[PDB]
RNA sequence: AGGUCUCGUAGACCGUGCACCAUGAGCACGAAUCCU
């Protein structure tokens, strides 16, 4: 696993999906054309309780940990594509995508470009739940 | 030739629902104008 490119001069680039939900964060990084990949940890890995699996302690601990296996295996700079849960859900991002973008990039990277990739549905099937709605 | 262009720096709109939560015996109440 070594290489024999120049550090100096350029750095070497690969993407990241953050995927984040109002219950779990996906902090998963890939190559470029992002058929290969390199490595992955949730915020359900980090915690204990399944509480707060979407909290921003368990997205910075995740991405600490996915930039600390980058810099082991040699990844420098990287392009953010953001996520949520997408569909007829909601498209807001959850609790832990900007903690996780922060201790991505405090840990120590260069970050290119940031993108919002989330699934917007051209008048797709029906939402679950009732006509009412989940009343609680 | 001068080597920090000028006048003060809300520069908080981080976010979302929120465990279980029922009932109450009736007797005890009367409605008003003017001075020697």
């Amino acid at each position: 696993s070594l290489g024999p490119q120049v550090a100096e001069g350029e750095n070497v680039f690969g993407v990241c999906h953050i995927f984040a939900s109002f219950n779990d964060t996906f902090v998963h990084v890939t190559d470029l054309s992002g058929k290969e990949t390199i490595c992955r940890v949730t915020g359900g890995m980090k915690v204990k309780a399944d509480r707060d699996e979407s909290s921003p302690y368990a997205a910075m601990l995740a991405a600490q940990d996915v930039a600390q296996r980058c810099k082991e295996l040699g990844i420098t700079a990287l392009h953010i594509k953001l996520r949520a849960t997408g569909g007829n859900r909601t498209k807001t991002p959850g609790p832990g995508a900007q903690s996780a973008l922060r201790a991505l990039a405090r840990s120590g990277m260069k970050i290119g470009r940031i993108e919002d990739v989330t699934p917007i549905p051209s008048d797709s099937t029906r939402r679950k739940g009732g006509r009412r709605g989940r009343r609680l």
